[PDB]
């Protein structure tokens, strides 16, 4: 009935496994072949028989390459998404620049890439770590049609985001000393006054570098948010509303239930 719904009815175990239910193919994008971003890597479900998929562009942080987040490529794509993980023009690009590059990567993916026919160009998203998370907010500010945004330990000197309409999940690290949640993540979250829905997931005792390593709780909530909002997949609301308790590996969760 939902034409965008993909995959089996979800469970906690499905979300926490190393791969979701789709085999993943990959394609390199050489820096020599594109303008507006530094190339990167595309990850996509091999099968086309279940329909097209929504897509997400993901940016690393300051000083970093895509390899710093590469585990997300196959993990997210295997749940039924096309992922373009970017290299930035330079490692020292600022958040606003990273936001423009995320949008350039989505435009390339849908307009010119050799996998464009697999992507539903109406169902796009952004995510990123650190300055790349700051750039995720910039991209959502610039392109209000984005269906989901996931800033991960975001860093940005711009603290307010009133233009953002996109459903936004901010994932913070409680003990982050580089983009402290009290001065980055949480102010961003409170400033999202016009986001259709939003949530803040704070990982207990986590440092700025939590997303550099496979993290099942992080992945669970990223996948659930992507499903719920890129795919309109209400089956994944069970993991978001009511909000999870702040216990164990979650030190805080803020929500806008009901979605």
């Amino acid at each position: 009935a939902n034409p965008y719904q993909r995959g089996p009815d979800p469970t906690e175990s499905l979300l926490r496994a190393a791969r979701g239910p789709f085999a993943v193919s990959e394609q390199s994008v050489s820096r020599l072949s594109v303008s507006g971003f530094g190339g990167g890597r595309i990850y996509y479900p091999t099968t086309t028989s279940q329909g097209t998929f929504g897509a997400i562009a993901i940016s690393p942080g300051f000083t970093a390459s895509w390899s710093s987040l590469a585990w997300l490529g196959p993990r997210l794509a295997s749940h039924g998404f096309v992922v373009i993980g970017i290299e930035t023009n330079t490692r020292l690009d600022q958040p606003d620049s990273r936001g423009r590059q995320l949008l350039a990567a989505l435009d390339y993916l849908t307009q010119r890439s050799s996998v464009r026919n697999r992507v539903d160009a109406s169902r796009l998203a952004v995510a990123g770590h650190s300055m790349g998370g700051g750039g995720t907010l910039e991209a959502a500010k610039s392109r209000t049609s984005l269906k989901a945004a996931i800033p991960i330990a975001p860093w940005n000197l711009d603290k307010t985001w009133p233009e953002v309409r996109t459903p936004t999940l901010i994932i913070g690290g409680e003990l982050d000393s580089i983009a402290p949640v009290a001065t980055h993540s949480i102010p961003f979250y409170n400033s999202l006054t016009n986001a259709r829905e939003k949530a803040y997931l704070e990982l207990n005792n986590a440092s700025h570098f939590f997303p550099q390593f496979s993290n099942d709780t992080m992945a669970k909530f990223m996948i659930s948010w992507m499903k719920r909002f890129i795919d309109d997949d209400t089956r994944y609301d069970q993991f978001l509303c009511p909000p999870p308790r702040a216990i164990g590996d979650i030190s805080d969760y803020r929500d806008t239930c009901p979605h």
